[PDB]
């Protein structure tokens, strides 16, 4: 809401301006890596138990 | 009402005075306009 003043001059303000602002947000995406070794797979699975 | 002191001697001795002031009001007006579209009234049914 644009705030207004009634100015002392009788000259016309001609229009007030009241509008809506729309903004597109943005997007980013994060990253990580977890890597496991060869023999660690079979030990969690049970192939080497 | 002006106060006048007693100034004495050979000086010209004066009388208390009076003043009367009239002031005309200066007058102004304001303008604040808001525009409504014709479709905005149609939404108010």
């Amino acid at each position: 809401h644009q705030p207004l003043i009634a100015r002392d001059g009788p000259h016309p303000i001609e229009q007030p301006t009241h509008n809506y602002m729309t903004k597109i947000i943005d997007r980013r995406a994060l990253n990580a890596a977890f890597s496991l070794a060869t023999e660690a797979i079979a030990l969690l699975t049970g192939e080497a138990l």
